[PDB]
């Protein structure tokens, strides 16, 4: 956390992948479309 810690969660919807933000779910999903994938096998 470089000097500054400039982080404000203005948007409710956040990307569980990177942490992005969005005003409406529909908006977030669109950004998740690319994230979608099969990483880290052996999931439960
Ligand atoms: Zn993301």
């Amino acid at each position: 956390g470089s000097s500054g810690s400039s982080g404000t969660r203005e948007k409710p919807y956040e990307c569980s992948e990177c942490g992005k933000a969005f005003i409406r779910n529909s908006q977030l999903i669109v950004h998740q479309r690319t994230h979608s994938g099969e990483s880290g096998p052996s999931s439960g």
